[PDB]
């Protein structure tokens, strides 16, 4: 899972989030 560019307020890169990305959205690019 790659990571955003820059984090946002409605969007924070946590651990958490990237571990459900694992199989809620595996190919997200995060370039903004």
């Amino acid at each position: 899972v790659q990571t955003q560019d820059f984090k946002t307020a409605v969007q924070p890169d946590t651990n958490t989030a990237q571990l459900i990305k694992t199989y809620s959205n595996p190919k997200q690019r995060g370039d903004k």
